Order: C-alpha cells, then sequence, then structure tokens
C-alpha cells in the first residue's frame, strides 16, 4: 500500500491515480514481497542543484516473477512513475509496463501495454478476446513508438492527455489491461521445459531493449555517477 509514500502528496495528480490503481490490482494478487538492495528501496539524492528522490516497491507471486513499482520527483519540475510486471517464465504470461513523465504544468508522456513474451510476439486469445470487449478508447496526440520500441504490443497507449478526461480513460484503460492481466495470471498454466526458456528470452530481450532509453540512465549518472547508475539499471529497472 503506498500510504508511508513521502513522495505520493506532490505528485501530479495522474501519477497518484495510477499508482493507486495499481496497488489496488496486485492488492488482489497473493503478493509476496521481492528483495531489492537494502540502500536502494529509498534513494534519495541531487541533480543540478534540485533534490531527487526515489521509492522503489517491489513484490511477486508464483506466476510474476518481480513486479515493480517505481515513483520517482526529479528535481521539483519532473515527476515519474515506472511500472513493470515481469512474467515468471514458465508461465509465459504478457509483460505488463506502464510510464508517466509529468510536470508541474502536466502530464507530457504516458504509456501503457501488455507486451507479448512469446516468440510470435503475440498476445494470448483470452486477451485479444477480452481486449476487444472492450474497444477503441479516445485518444488524441498519439505517440512515436522508437526503434528499440519494437519490444511493445499493438493494444499499447501512448499519449499526451489533454484534459482530465483523456487521463482518467488513460487510468481507466490500465485498470482493464491490469483486471485482464491478473485474471488470467491465476489461471496460467505452467509451460513446457522447451517454450519456458523462450519466454525468458522473451523477458532478456525486452528489458535490454528497453535500457535503450538513456534518459533515465542519464539522469542518474549525473546524480550518482555510472557505476551506481548501472547497478540501479541491472539490479532494480531491468534485471537479467
Ligand atoms: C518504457 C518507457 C520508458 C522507460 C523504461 C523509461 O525509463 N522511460 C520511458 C519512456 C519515456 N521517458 C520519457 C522522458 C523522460 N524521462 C526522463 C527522466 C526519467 N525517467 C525515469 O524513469 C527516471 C528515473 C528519470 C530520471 C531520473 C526524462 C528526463 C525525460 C524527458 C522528458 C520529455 O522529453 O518528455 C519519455 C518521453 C521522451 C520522448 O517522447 O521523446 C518517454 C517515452
Amino acid at each position: 500500500s503506498l500510504t508511508n509514500s513521502s513522495l505520493m502528496p506532490t505528485l501530479n495528480p495522474m501519477i497518484q491515480q495510477l499508482a493507486l490503481a495499481i496497488a489496488a490490482s496486485w492488492q488482489s494478487l497473493p503478493l509476496k514481497p521481492y528483495q531489492l538492495p537494502e540502500d536502494l528501496g529509498y534513494v534519495e539524492g541531487r541533480l543540478e542543484g534540485e533534490k531527487l528522490v526515489i521509492e522503489n516497491r517491489c513484490y511477486q507471486t508464483p506466476q510474476f516473477r518481480k513486479m515493480h513499482l517505481e515513483l520517482a520527483k526529479v528535481g521539483k519540475g519532473l515527476d515519474i512513475l515506472h511500472c513493470v510486471m515481469f512474467p515468471e517464465p514458465l508461465y509465459g504470461l504478457p509483460l505488463f509496463g506502464c510510464d508517466i513523465v509529468a510536470g508541474p504544468g502536466g502530464v507530457s508522456a504516458a504509456i501503457a501495454d501488455l507486451s507479448p513474451t512469446q516468440s510470435d510476439r503475440q498476445l494470448p486469445a483470452a486477451y485479444q478476446k477480452s481486449l476487444a470487449e472492450l474497444g477503441q478508447p479516445e485518444f488524441e496526440q498519439q505517440r512515436e513508438l522508437p526503434p528499440w520500441g519494437e519490444i511493445f504490443s499493438e493494444y499499447c497507449l501512448f499519449i499526451r492527455p489533454s484534459n482530465v478526461t483523456e487521463e482518467e480513460r488513460f487510468v481507466q484503460r490500465v485498470v482493464d489491461f491490469l483486471q485482464i492481466h491478473c485474471h488470467q495470471s491465476i489461471v496460467a498454466e505452467p509451460l513446457s521445459e522447451a517454450q519456458t526458456l523462450e519466454h525468458r528470452q522473451g523477458q532478456i530481450h525486452y528489458c535490454q531493449q528497453q535500457q535503450k532509453n538513456d534518459k533515465t540512465r542519464r539522469d542518474l549518472e549525473k546524480a550518482f555517477g555510472e557505476a551506481w547508475a548501472e547497478r540501479y539499471m541491472s539490479q532494480v529497472l531491468f534485471d537479467v
């Protein structure tokens, strides 16, 4: 739960809403704590004169190797919400991912997706059915998916909301993704010892293709140096 968070009170409202939505979702799962390095659950430093604060929260269930929720205020001009649910290979579940970049003015970037971990790079029929029983929802000002953005799926959103209306429907869309994703996880069956290997490759590839985003690495580099930043990227953000 986030009632002990020191950052939630000062974060963009849309960020708050998503963190709440994500917590509500994970609480319905048989959550087991995930151990992150002793000094990385809560990080505080300075980036060009501004206070940089990060709160990391991690959990896991038999079907999710690592469920990570990251909240950050990089100075007082930038807010961050980073969330990733790492699928335990043996179950072949898709990759849930959500990211929000915001500032005082508002939200400049919001992206959520259920990334296929299969080699076919597709989603289970069960997902496709449920996702479509909802229908294509709004959205204005889509965004450019990068060359390293191949790892993503298609039902994936990515926008710059406009009013407190395209925000609430972004949130609501994430809630729907999570509901479908959680439900399909309590009824996922162990795959083969061949296939599991492939799903583990599916995640390894993901973590690396996403790390192609030196925007997070660069900021952590300027604040803590490259050795610390690299340990954060490989230990917290995208462990192999
Ligand atoms: C999977 C997606 C993804 C992952 C994994 C990820 O790490 N970022 C992700 C995406 C993403 N980030 C974005 C931007 C910014 N993020 C930070 C900083 C930090 N972000 C952090 O998480 C931490 C801890 C930071 C600092 C400590 C800054 C400085 C900016 C530039 C602000 C801007 O120009 O809008 C954008 C917009 C870029 C664009 O549209 O061209 C996107 C798409």
